[PDB]
RNA sequence: UGCAUAU
């Protein structure tokens, strides 16, 4: 009996040029039409909620296609960007070993 | 408030 975990897995997609009005539900309706959304982020600033964010798909299966369909769309008249995010950290902690053989 | 990676 081995680990037998899932394959597609959640991704953080960055979203940009979006109107100043867009929040959690306004971003997630735009991607969640293809599959399912877990969590959604909008960069938190001194002005309040910003015209820039991220979306957390349930699985890469819809995260891949969704960014492909949404990138180059002009939501609320603003040609957007969508790509895979940096998430929390760029200093990966998942695994380590003293050797590098095999 | 058009500030653009996770102030």
């Amino acid at each position: 009996h081995m680990n037998t975990e899932n394959k597609s897995q959640p991704k953080r997609l960055h979203v940009s040029n979006i109107p100043f009005r867009f929040r959690d539900p306004d971003l997630r309706q735009m991607f969640g039409q293809f599959g399912k959304i877990l969590d959604v982020e909008i960069i938190f600033n001194e002005r309040g909620s910003k015209g820039f964010g991220f979306v957390t798909f349930e699985n890469s299966a819809d995260a891949d296609r969704a960014r492909e369909k949404l990138h180059g769309t002009v939501v609320e008249g603003r040609k957007i960007e969508v790509n895979n995010a940096t998430a929390r950290v760029m200093t990966n902690k998942k695994t380590v070993n003293p050797y590098t053989n095999g």
